[PDB]
């Protein structure tokens, strides 16, 4: 169980050991792909790949490939794209992505720049006015409206496929104080983000899988996975005891690799599913209370 888990492997201060387990038992499959030398300048990162069997492919139309991973959760009942934040070369097929896979969301946990680097492209447009045409992948994307609060920004964004003018709402959710390998500043920071993405509908089984990225896509992007994926599966069941998180963990490192990054990103992620179960439970009451200590306001 969880909670009782959690306390003895932070009274023997076991984290890294735990840690270090998870990345010892963890999948390693091929990226044959990822590694072909047409697709180096598509990659953020040398050693951080899709694997084969898991990469989303692109419907366009000589190359296609991106650095982008389906992670299928069997048992949940709920998908995830991870991603590599876009470079200045892939933003048209971050959106061919979005567009093909029917995605209603796009979660950013990192921002444009990190200490001093930059850690992903600006691949939305940051002003009404000027909207951004992506010519090789034939999207247009303009920006609608923004909702900016303390520490994220919730934007609408219209994504036009411009060979058929059909256009979709795409919902993107920009958390900006998460650190590269670091940790949200609560539980409660937390908690309240996951569940304005979860009360958007972004997450519905009726759309594509959200697509989430950091700027690897593995650290940040695989702890906010975590964290909802046991949220919902002891809320399918009603059942917190039945959730084994490092199971969990595990089970989505057979779709990417390096999910979670930290021990204490892994620690991180325990706290946020207890603090959450009590809301799954019942206990209505503490998402107002998440609200108020994330001071979003
Ligand atoms: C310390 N790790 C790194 O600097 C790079 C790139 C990177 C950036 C930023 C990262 N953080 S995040 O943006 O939250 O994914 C992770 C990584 C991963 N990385 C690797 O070499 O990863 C493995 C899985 C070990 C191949
Ligand atoms: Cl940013
Ligand atoms: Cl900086
Ligand atoms: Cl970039
Ligand atoms: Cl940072
Ligand atoms: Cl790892
Ligand atoms: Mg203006």
């Amino acid at each position: 169980e969880m909670e009782k888990e959690f306390e003895q492997i932070d009274k023997s201060g076991s984290w890294a050991a735990i840690y270090q387990d998870i990345r010892h038992e963890a999948s390693d499959f091929p990226c044959r792909v990822a590694k072909l030398p047409k697709n180096k300048n598509r990659n953020r990162y040398r050693d951080v790949s899709p694997f084969d069997h898991s990469r989303i492919k692109l419907h366009q139309e000589d190359n296609d490939y991106i650095n982008a991973s389906l992670i299928k959760m069997e048992e949940a009942q709920r998908s995830y794209i991870l991603t590599q934040g876009p470079l200045p070369n892939t933003c048209g097929h971050f959106w061919e992505m979005v567009w093909e896979q029917k995605s209603r969301g796009v979660v950013m946990l990192n921002r444009v720049m990190e200490k001093g680097s930059l850690k992903c492209a600006q691949y939305w447009p940051q002003k009404e006015e000027k909207e951004m045409i992506f010519e090789d992948t034939n999207l247009k994307l303009t920006l609608i409206s923004e909702d900016i609060k303390s520490y994220y920004t919730v934007r609408q964004l219209e994504l036009e496929n411009l060979t058929t003018q059909e256009t979709r709402e795409i919902l993107h959710f920009h958390y900006t104080t998460w650190p590269d390998f670091g940790v949200p500043e609560s539980p409660a920071s937390f908690l309240n983000f996951l569940f304005k993405v979860r009360e958007s509908g972004s997450l519905s089984p009726e759309h594509g899988p959200v697509v989430v990225h950091c700027s690897a896509g593995i650290g940040r992007s695989g702890t906010f996975c975590l964290a909802d994926t046991c949220l919902l599966l002891m809320d399918k069941r009603k059942d917190p005891s039945s959730v084994d998180i490092k199971k969990v963990l595990l089970e989505m490192r057979k779709f990417r690799m390096g999910l979670i990054q930290t021990a204490d990103q892994l620690r991180f992620s325990y706290l946020a599913v207890i603090e959450g179960a009590k809301f799954i439970m019942g206990d209505s009451s503490v998402q107002d209370q998440w609200k108020e200590l994330s001071h979003e306001d």
